[PDB]
């Protein structure tokens, strides 16, 4: 559509915020709160509807991993509950193929999932598919040419540079070339023929580096680093540019929003979120009402 939506996230506790940024004019709009606060969720769009998937409610009265799927209709400014997933999935990644939502990995307490499940909006149903070859939480997910990619993350013991690809018609996962950088909670998205992985955490440091995988060459190449080191960032594509939103730099929960121009290989500061936060869900759709 035309707006970048940011849902949930974390600052001091899990957040219920839904806010929409308009790159055309720089404005932010605050919209209807999520029914349940959540950080470590993912956002996606199917048929112009915005979905918030998984996460965890870290609140002063308990911590609860979410198996929730909720649907935001920009036409009504209302959130509606959908069928819940088979399992809670905190620090989840998601991808959309052919109008179906894949929920990938994430944690439930000390359980780090390799499992994957697929949502069909037409029947409001989840179904498990083949699990990944690797347990991954803080996993980056993107879709390119109707193939689903799971990139980096944390397996319970180590942060990962590994990545793998799901071939739907074979219901099968296969490893791809690993990234040059260990990244957990990177922002992962697609632009042109490349899967980009921006920032993340390696067990020691939050990262500013950005690399991209060309499916034709099966190789990863670094591009210009972001202006800010950041893990648990939100990422999306809007008009052929990558936008990264918030995250954590080892010091501050960032309000910084940066944009990448692939043609000039440059990052620029574009706006600030209304407040600093990390672990948001982000996606793009039409403006409300
Ligand atoms: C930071 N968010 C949670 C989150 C963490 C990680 C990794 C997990 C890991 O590699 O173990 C992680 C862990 C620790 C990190 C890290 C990344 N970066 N710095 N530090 C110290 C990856 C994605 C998300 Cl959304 S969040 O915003 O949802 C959040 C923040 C505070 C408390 C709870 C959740
Ligand atoms: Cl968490």
């Amino acid at each position: 559509g035309r707006l970048i939506y940011t849902a949930g996230g974390y600052f001091r506790q899990s957040l219920s915020y839904l806010e929409a940024y308009n790159p055309s004019n720089g404005s932010w709009l605050r919209l209807a709160d999520l029914q349940v606060p959540r950080s470590g969720l993912a956002g996606c769009v199917v048929g112009g509807l915005l979905y918030a998937v998984g996460g965890r409610n870290n609140s002063p009265d308990g911590n609860t991993d979410s198996s929730a799927l909720d649907c935001y209709n920009p036409m009504t400014n209302q959130w509606s509950p959908c069928a819940s997933m088979s399992v809670p999935r905190n620090r989840i990644g998601v991808g959309v193929i052919d109008g179906h939502i894949y929920a990938v990995g994430g944690s439930h307490g000390c359980i780090h999932h390799s499992s994957v499940e697929r949502y069909e909006p037409e029947r409001d149903e989840w179904h498990l598919v083949a699990p990944m070859l690797t347990r991954r939480i803080g996993v980056g997910v993107a879709v390119l040419n109707r193939l689903l990619y799971a990139v980096g993350g944390f397996d319970g013991t180590n942060r990962l540079n590994s990545a793998e690809c799901y071939y739907p018609e074979r219901n099968e996962w296969r490893m791809i070339t690993p990234m040059n950088t260990i990244r957990s909670g990177a922002g992962v998205c697609v632009l042109h023929n490349c899967i980009y992985a921006a920032g993340g955490y390696d067990g020691q440091d939050q990262l500013n580096s950005v690399e991209r995988y060309d499916v034709e060459t099966e190789t990863w190449t670094f591009v210009a680093p972001m202006r800010h080191h950041r893990s648990a960032l939100g990422i999306t594509v809007h008009q052929g540019k990558i936008y990264v939103l918030g995250g954590y730099d080892g010091h501050t929960f960032l309000d910084s929003v940066e944009c990448y121009d692939p043609d000039s290989d440059t990052w620029s500061e574009v706006t600030r979120m209304t407040s600093g936060r990390s672990g948001v869900g982000v996606a793009v759709t039409m403006e409300p009402c």
